[PDB]
């Protein structure tokens, strides 16, 4: 239930200290994506950071998007979510894949260099093609 | 525009004293859920809760998986929403749906048993296969 | 990739001082919508404001839904997201499409007439027709 997308490693570190992303069970919707940091980056409550994933993924088919969610323990139990809430991936967008982490609890948290951080879906968008009419 | 999904009653109060959730018209995408609670819970600014259903799913085909979302007048008028933003239920996970409940406002507010809380939604859901470039 | 949808304009300055939503690549996957608004709108830290787009859409396919997101760069850089987080557009909403606007950074930002302020992606979505078991 596959679409073969490209990827490509920007950072020497992926596959090597944290490997790539991977569906932990064939009935998986989201792959896990990690956090790929030379150091712990540690975020008061309300602070926000970008972080990279040393990760570039070429969609190319614009019939497909990929979006980036909190991951769901991460999110309610430690208050860890996204700072822009869910992140959208269009199928021209090849630059590398960074994630904003929030910290919208009460407590800091530290975020270890390759800890899984969010998680991505793909799923088939559809392009509207606007029809004006006067009245419904 | 249908799937059969397999669903599982875990709380006896489901059906009897709050009913099983259904969609409110024939173009309708979302289903609400309602909190399966014994006491009604007091949510002051900042707080979260994790609120049962009382009910478990199996969806069981790769290709969907369904999302838990905020209602929207709940979340804009009272700032109920969810605190991991967005819930993701893979085809494979059957245990009880669970909602990560978060007052992100400024006032107290106080879940009653029963009460619609949130909405889950089915979506297609493709699992990517990488193919690795070392350049687009 | 279309989808012909039905679009009505509820407020005469929408084509005229700021334009209609267009996608802005053929692989862009949403399309920003803008503030239709009389007088700039200044949101405090937390503060909640409903924006009208002066726009209104009729999908009528049962199959389809548009989710509405932050715009990526004012939800991480600036804390503007939507206080509902994700907007759920039936395919029989036929009201005038209002964005919930959450400001929810450190700073005071304000809402400009015809700002993009947040994305709307169209998505297939299925109707769950529930099978009740025992036991899975």
């Amino acid at each position: 239930m596959m679409k073969k997308i490209d990827v490509k490693i920007l950072d020497p570190r992926v596959g090597k200290e944290f490997p790539l992303p991977t569906y932990a069970t064939s009935g998986s919707a989201g792959l896990d994506l990690r956090a790929c940091l030379n150091d712990a980056v540690e975020l008061a409550p309300g602070d926000t950071t970008l972080v990279p994933t040393g990760l570039a993924i070429h969609i190319a088919d614009p019939s497909l998007a990929a979006m980036m969610l909190p991951r769901s323990g991460l999110g309610h139990k430690h208050g860890i979510v996204l700072g822009n809430l869910v992140g959208l991936i269009d199928s021209d967008y090849q630059g590398q894949l960074m994630i904003s982490v929030w910290n919208r609890g009460q407590d800091s948290f530290t975020i270890q260099p390759g800890e899984r951080i969010a998680q991505m879906i793909f799923v088939p968008v559809v392009q509207a093609e606007f029809n004006l009419v006067e009245d419904f």
